[PDB]
């Protein structure tokens, strides 16, 4: 179900007439780091992410934009076209996620972990983001809980996927019986997403990823050899009492080869997914 | 017939919701889009709205409109807003409504009694205002016929309409007083086939029929395709008896096969037949 | 002992010589319409299809007689290259196809629609003219009701597949030689798959998979349900429907071309076979 | 207007199972000579052009036999592909034409030349074989006395158009389409027309609008003429000749092609429809 | 119009002022170059030079020029020198002296009285033979203008020449009796803005205006290029008044916008206003 | 030298005609456009506008004026357009008056007088000012002349301007990185620095280092005396002058650009930092 939305309109004013900008490092995403600053008018607070213009980062304000109007994205505020020492920068004023990353949730858990209903409720809160992009030709690419923050600290509170550093475009016949494939032939897979699910997935309930270096490395041969060859397993000690339904989810979405994996659809229709309503 | 500074177009990004209220009753069908019926939510004006999913086609189609605009006899365009939906974005014009029907209907209606040589001649002078203004700012529109041609409303001082830009085209080291056409701007003969249409429908008005049709009623057939490359036409004794001299050779003229051969806008716009309807 | 069907002979006397051309429009194909025609000899009534010659045209005519060796898809007769207008064509001399449209059977029933069992034999028949296609490397292409022709009004009349105007030819130790290592194809087999799984959806309910809510011919949320995979099996219809042709549905209306089911599948699954 | 055609069916078999070939030549064509053939089985005779098979060769039989179905253009009876010396070959098989060379009628008047009645009848016949070239999209590109031959003796004889070694395909809202829209043209019907506006001058006076004064077969002088569109009517042969026919020449000599008159126009201009 | 056998050029090494004197009076401005007044060191004899600079659009413009000076009504290249100059190789075409004033000086002396339709035909005339000769011979001059044409003496029996090869570009790369012009030579560069340039001459030349022009007097204008590229000109009544329809549809052939719609050389000098000097 | 954030260039699309009153009172003539004199509307406040056709060249000059228009030694810009004009796209820069003449204006009123080493380190200083903004922000004049170097007003608080970005061109471990490594140059500052040479060389004598010898624009022993790097320092007006400035002079004219001073050691030389 689709809206009439508004257009980008860049603003050229200096940003420093309508904001104050303070030093505040809020966070540091792909392309910039995001700073707090404050509305001179209202005094409320905002977080400001700061690109130097370039094509990548006019790729990333354009499919932000597009993805904003949706609860399930951080909202953007106003975008500014700046001058600084000569060079045009783009400038994104958003909204503040005083809630705290999901990595952050996740760490607070440690080995205690979520359970199968509570990571069936943050699982689905990440698949409406993911919905709503795969709806409107959009892959994240960089799908993970450092990227999903939540909008206060309150129980009530919205997980809202972040950064769009490495998001992509993904894009004669009678319409009833025209195979998808004959539309739009996919200019980039959306599948990557679909695989960062099953990842998440398994780390909301027993505490550790499905691929790791055993030797605590950021990435090694060893760690990139299983993860092409699909060489994980649910260790007994935690995943003892998990369900098998639970299991087959995971192993659905980690399915090395991006065509036999699941959908963003199937996902959002899975039993274990919709149990939170 | 004078130019002066105007002003560029600036598209609007606020949703059109916000302005307008827009209803789905369909007001008529384009090239690249379907014009919808809309209000101003302010003043309760009723406006007309064309919607183009956002492309380069789309694109060059709102420039080129947005150009020609600035003429009394092409559609006015009140706003252009760049909206997103589905997750694309869509360019939605905003024009003024021309509820006195297409000079396509005004046609039908007069069936085989056809108008005079007086009547024609006030028609074609108004769509050859229309097109001498986007020959002069070089646009070609390229689909010059009845069915894009409205008039303004019901009225006998209505004003005809050109609309629809769907398949219009930009057409485009020496002493000025001197410098010929050709050596200044280079153009490849787009404009010769808006003056090719206003010759078929020049030749409408006159008689109720076309120059060139396909004989067993087909909508395009080897035969019709045959006589339009060839010039294979006539003016049947029955309805072009009365018809002058004049106006044969200015049908001639604008029909010529070979588009080089063919009358300029300029030409047209000058000859005793369309200037006998120009109040001096 | 030694199975060979024979080449086509395109005849090249004028049509007129053999047979009395009418202007009576018998249907319209993707790149010709089909007029009624009588043999002079026999008095006997055929179907026209008029081609200009070209390499499209050429493609339609030798896809369609290479096809045409099944008796799944309407049958040709002769093909004559003629002049008109200072210009080659084929004219395509087919049988008869009397007994109307699957598409017009369709519509005839209404929201009465077909049982497990007529919806099966029809979808029997669609499937053995795609094998016959699939198996001499050969999408249709544009597989729809409209394109899939009976015989005859009888009750015993067989649906044929019609208008090669989309078709297109899709195309070590023996034992172990994998298919992609023989015949690498484009993967355009499998749209006809999906045109199988949107008609089995018509037939059993009426209204087809994916449509556009407000009746337009297409629309943006029309294409984005395709290409999420977004439609259900509404209750009121398909509620005493079995899960088996439901899964079945949900296989061939897969949105990814590798994971959709193949034509040797879809024959050999227990509800095709049903009708048997 | 336009009717269905038969298409060119190439006999394989030795021309020699069906005809006696002599060595006597007719005639000398733009890539081939002209033999004297009999019918074994009927004795009647015929003209044989023999051509080695090449993209050229099959251009000439191609355009020839869709330009045949005219009165107006020499009758091609048959074609043969024969192999000769292990070579491919197209022989022509057409109707003789045993009236002369339009060529030989304009040389046997002399300074006589012809009446605008008589220059106007010729011109006409030529303008009929044109126009149905053109109709079909086809410019000869070598229309001239020489390949403009009489079917007879007779007064009666009609004179017809040879030799295809030159000729060339020109192509690939209804209402309203303009033709360049339509058919962009790859080649120039226009020299065509411009061949017509020489051979009615040399009707006219029996002399050509543009020589090499020192008789020479062509000479800068003369190539600069043609160019600059340096001819005249000179008093003596040109004196009591009508305004009508030195306007009509002046349109076909026009030396930009796009301003030259097509040949609808110069079959609907009086000079020309008066003959009827 | 017949041809003969005229000689080739052969470009001298010699230093030029070993056979003259060079001056520095400044005769006129070219394209490529200044032409000074020079003196033949033998005969005393007034002469032009116009000093190029060695280079293929240099050479181009001799080679043209050469062709075309053997016709009376092209400025006369009497030598042409190859030599060395601060280091640099130069062309030095020495040519006749034109000391009767440019055409647009005579223009511009009779003013709003303009000239007769008698006086414009001989006129365009004598502009007409040099074009007719560059056409013959494939070149276009693609710079046609009362500054470019200049008389021999200030008698009246002088001679308008045309001048300046500093644009002209050679305009070319079956049974002979039948070949269109088309097959023969397909052109090049066209020949066709002379034709217009003419039209615009004898428009000034009749009533003392051009047909085209910036309204505020600007040297060019978007207004005045979209009434060239449109064809937007009239004959206004005070000055026009008298003048033939003759004339004027000859004016209107000229300046027709489509250049293959527009009146070839061999039409023009056939025209019967041209010709009407010689009765 | 610090830098700030700058707002972006918002190009207004309304007709400039609805805020100001365009005159036709010519104030200049730029590169590629005319500057005429306007008046805001409102205000009543005097303007100068620079009318260019949108198109490649006219979009650079805007560009990067705007990102030059950020330092006070720069014509501001006020303002810039987007109209129509004749159906054409047209770039209207509103910019602030300088009508204090320009630097040329100055120097010519001087006469053989000239300007003393101390008033003339002050011109170059502030002329330095323009030059070490955009080179710093990567950006080469390529026109630096008294011609378009403008004062604001005719008081003596005055500040000298530089105009006309017609020829502007973009030229493109932390701690190590040469600048070769960080920015390899797409063209050449250092021809901005040579013209400052010529215009010191000027202020201090009445004459260029290099003209040519008979008063024209140029001539090739003109060129080769700047490609050579021939010129001196005559005796009666460059005698009491300080062999300071001489050497300043010697290395901003080094024919080799890589030889040639740096904006950032001319700005840093003794005799330009005297004026302070
Ligand atoms: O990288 C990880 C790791 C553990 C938890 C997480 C983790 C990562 C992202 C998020 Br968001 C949230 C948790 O990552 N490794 C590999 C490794 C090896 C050697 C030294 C350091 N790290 C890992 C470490 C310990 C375990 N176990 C100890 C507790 N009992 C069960 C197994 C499992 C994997
Ligand atoms: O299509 C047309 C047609 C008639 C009038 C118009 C027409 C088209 C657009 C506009 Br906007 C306004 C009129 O089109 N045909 C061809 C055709 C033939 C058979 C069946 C259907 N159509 C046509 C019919 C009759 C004649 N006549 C012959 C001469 N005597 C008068 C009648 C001419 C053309
Ligand atoms: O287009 C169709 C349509 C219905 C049936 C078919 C159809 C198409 C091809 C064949 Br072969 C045979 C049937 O198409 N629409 C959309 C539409 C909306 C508005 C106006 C026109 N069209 C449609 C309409 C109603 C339903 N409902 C039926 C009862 N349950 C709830 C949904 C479903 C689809
Ligand atoms: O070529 C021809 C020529 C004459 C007749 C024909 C001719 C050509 C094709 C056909 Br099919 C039928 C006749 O061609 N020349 C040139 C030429 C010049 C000198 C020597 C040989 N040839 C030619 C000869 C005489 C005249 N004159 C006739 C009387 N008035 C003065 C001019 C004109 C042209
Ligand atoms: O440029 C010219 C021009 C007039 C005559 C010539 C001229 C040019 C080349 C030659 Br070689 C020989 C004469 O040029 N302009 C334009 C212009 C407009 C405004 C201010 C400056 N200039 C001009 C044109 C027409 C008129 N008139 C209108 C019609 N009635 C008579 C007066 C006046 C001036
Ligand atoms: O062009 C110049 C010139 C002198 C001053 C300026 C000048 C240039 C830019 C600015 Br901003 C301000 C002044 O230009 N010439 C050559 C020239 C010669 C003849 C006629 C025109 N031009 C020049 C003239 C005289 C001298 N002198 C030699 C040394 N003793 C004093 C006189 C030097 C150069
Ligand atoms: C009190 C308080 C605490 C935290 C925050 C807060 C922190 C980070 C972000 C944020 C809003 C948007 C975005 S976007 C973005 C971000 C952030 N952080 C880095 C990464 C995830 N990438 C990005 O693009 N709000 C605000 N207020
Ligand atoms: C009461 C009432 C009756 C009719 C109308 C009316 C109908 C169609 C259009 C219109 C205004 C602009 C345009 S533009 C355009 C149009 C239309 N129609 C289809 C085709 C020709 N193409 C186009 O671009 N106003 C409005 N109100
Ligand atoms: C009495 C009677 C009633 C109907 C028919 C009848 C109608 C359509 C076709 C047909 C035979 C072959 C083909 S082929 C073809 C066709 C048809 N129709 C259009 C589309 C589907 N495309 C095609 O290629 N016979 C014959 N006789
Ligand atoms: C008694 C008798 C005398 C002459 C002829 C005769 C001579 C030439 C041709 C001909 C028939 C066809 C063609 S075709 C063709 C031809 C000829 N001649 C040469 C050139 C013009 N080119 C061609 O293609 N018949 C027949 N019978
Ligand atoms: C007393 C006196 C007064 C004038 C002249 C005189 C002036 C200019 C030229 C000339 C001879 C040849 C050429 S050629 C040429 C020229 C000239 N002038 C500039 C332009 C038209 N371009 C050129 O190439 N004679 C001679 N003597
Ligand atoms: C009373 C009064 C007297 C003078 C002026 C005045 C003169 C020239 C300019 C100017 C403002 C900007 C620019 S920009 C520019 C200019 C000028 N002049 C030509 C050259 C240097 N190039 C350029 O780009 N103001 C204004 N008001
Ligand atoms: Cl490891
Ligand atoms: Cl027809
Ligand atoms: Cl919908
Ligand atoms: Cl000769
Ligand atoms: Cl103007
Ligand atoms: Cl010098």
């Amino acid at each position: 179900q689709f809206h009439v939305k508004s257009g980008l309109q860049i603003k050229k004013n200096a940003i420093i007439d309508d904001y104050k900008v303070t030093s505040q490092v809020l966070g540091l995403g792909i392309n910039g780091k995001v700073l707090q600053i404050f509305n001179k008018r209202t005094q409320e607070k905002f977080a400001l992410k700061m690109l130097q213009d370039c094509p990548k980062a006019r790729r990333e304000v354009e499919l932000h934009w597009r993805a904003s109007q949706c609860p399930h994205i951080v909202r953007i505020v106003d975008v500014y076209e700046n001058l600084y020492a000569g060079r045009k920068c783009l400038l994104i004023v958003m909204e503040c996620l005083d809630g705290g990353e999901l990595f952050s949730r996740i760490q607070d858990r440690g080995d205690q972990a979520f359970t199968e209903r509570e990571a069936s409720e943050i699982m689905k809160s990440i698949g409406e983001a993911i919905q709503y992009l795969h709806s409107i030709n959009i892959a994240h690419r960089d799908v993970k809980p450092e990227n999903l923050l939540y909008t206060s600290k309150r129980p009530n509170a919205i997980l809202k996927l972040t950064d769009f550093g490495f998001a992509k475009e993904t894009t004669c016949y009678t319409p009833y019986y025209v195979a998808p494939e004959v539309l739009g032939p996919e200019k980039y897979d959306k599948s990557c997403d679909m695989w960062s699910l099953g990842v998440i997935m398994y780390i909301l309930l027993c505490g550790y990823p499905p691929f790791y270096s055993n030797h605590g490395l950021a990435i090694s041969p060893g760690m990139k050899t299983r993860i092409r060859m699909g060489q994980y397993e649910f260790p007994n000690p935690e995943w003892s009492e998990v369900s098998e339904e639970v299991k087959m989810l995971i192993r659905n979405l980690l399915k090395t080869e991006p065509t036999q994996r699941m959908t963003i659809t199937e996902f959002m229709n899975h039993p274990w997914i919709m149990q939170s309503t």
